[PDB]
């Protein structure tokens, strides 16, 4: 599996999950910096303040 692994607004680019897994994850959140997104392989809990998405095909969190 292959995600997307950039940063917020950044150009898109991507990296190769380790073996077994399945998940990237897109999650948002607002911070004194801004809002942040951050994108990888895998997937998180789902936590109060922050927006997840988990999705299961190549390059899919966009």
């Amino acid at each position: 599996l292959e995600c997307h692994n950039q940063q917020s607004s950044q150009p898109p680019t991507t990296k190769t999950c380790s073996p077994g897994e399945t998940n990237c994850y897109k999650k948002v959140w607002r911070d004194h910096r801004g809002t942040i997104i951050e994108r990888g392989c895998g997937c998180p809990t789902v936590k109060p303040g922050i927006k997840l998405n988990c999705c299961t095909t190549d390059k899919c969190n966009n």
